[PDB]
């Protein structure tokens, strides 16, 4: 990594990829990956494996969908972090555990967890981008509360 934009790779082991400032891809490959945007509007996809994504400060994308696993996201700030995941929003679930939000995409085991989404805005994620529709901070609230009563 740098402090230009760098397009960071890694590969079928456990790997740390730390992107510096500037506004980085950081793309884990398979095993369970430590991902780091730091400075920048960073973009981390931790792939197959349980991996732990740190976007850093800055607006960041994280990635997400079938056969990523169990991923969990510690955010820093930024008001426009998204999330964007490679399935329907028909098919994703919300739920509050503990002081996380665990998103699920129905039907599979893969599970992406914002550690402390609940602690305080810092640690939260302002839009989720499924296939077909955009779901912001209200939205996935509702969710939650419809989802605990189902
Ligand atoms: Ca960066
Ligand atoms: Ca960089
Ligand atoms: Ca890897
Ligand atoms: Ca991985
Ligand atoms: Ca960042
Ligand atoms: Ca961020
Ligand atoms: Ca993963
Ligand atoms: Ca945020
Ligand atoms: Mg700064
Ligand atoms: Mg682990």
């Amino acid at each position: 990594g740098s402090a230009r934009d760098d397009v960071l790779i890694g590969d079928a082991g456990a790997n740390v990829l730390n992107g510096l400032a500037g506004n980085d891809v950081l793309s884990g490959g398979a095993g369970d990956d430590v991902l780091l945007g730091d400075e920048g509007s960073d973009l981390l996809s931790g792939d197959a494996g349980n991996d732990d994504l740190f976007g850093g400060q800055g607006d960041d994308t994280y990635l997400f969908g079938v056969g990523y696993g169990h991923d969990t996201i510690y955010e820093s700030g930024g008001g426009h972090d998204t999330i964007r995941i490679n399935a329907g929003a028909d098919q994703l679930w919300f739920a509050r555990q503990g002081n996380d939000l665990e998103i699920r995409i129905l039907g599979t085991d893969d599970a992406l967890t914002v550690h402390d989404w609940y602690r305080d805005a810092d640690h939260r994620v302002e839009i989720i981008h499924a296939a077909n529709q955009a779901v912001d901070q209200a939205g996935i609230e509702k969710l939650v509360e419809a989802m605990a009563q189902y």
